[PDB]
């Protein structure tokens, strides 16, 4: 109903990741890493999806884990990600992978849909495509 913790999270733009979410629409959390080809090369893709008019029905944002798994350390990842030409890319920082570990995300990329109520909806261990996302949201039982 009101995940205070989810809002406590911060983005790479030193802003509240909560503002990127909506308690009236389902959000989509995608975990990635600078050491991921299928992710780094998919940066732009996600940057557009979160802006896709069709995605307006379901919020879409990513999440990074600085100092976890094999990601850069805090401070650096930000200065490095700020040069990817993606100033409009929603990325929630996780000092130590708090969210990832909480959702059991060891494989990247990854996804996680959260109903408007703020409850879990689905969790995928990979990187879906355009149309894939459309159908994934259009139906509650569309892929897991």
């Amino acid at each position: 109903m009101v995940p205070h913790t989810l809002s406590t999270l911060k983005t790479a733009d030193n802003r509240p990741a909560s503002v990127y979410l909506k308690k009236d629409k389902p959000t989509l959390i995608k975990f990635w890493a600078s050491w991921c080809p299928l992710c780094l090369s998919e940066l732009g893709q996600t940057e557009k999806w979160a802006q896709d008019a069709k995605f307006s029905s379901a919020n879409l944002i990513t999440v990074a884990s600085p100092g976890f798994l094999h990601e850069k350390k805090d401070g650096d990842f930000q200065k490095w990600y700020a040069g990817l030409n993606y100033p409009k890319l929603p990325v929630v920082t996780d000092n130590g992978g708090t969210i990832a570990q909480s959702l059991n995300i060891s494989v990247y990329p990854s996804w996680a849909l959260i109903g408007k109520d703020g409850d879990v909806q689905r969790i995928v261990k990979g990187s879906i495509n355009e149309a894939q996302a459309l159908a994934l949201i259009r139906d509650p039982n569309a892929d897991l």
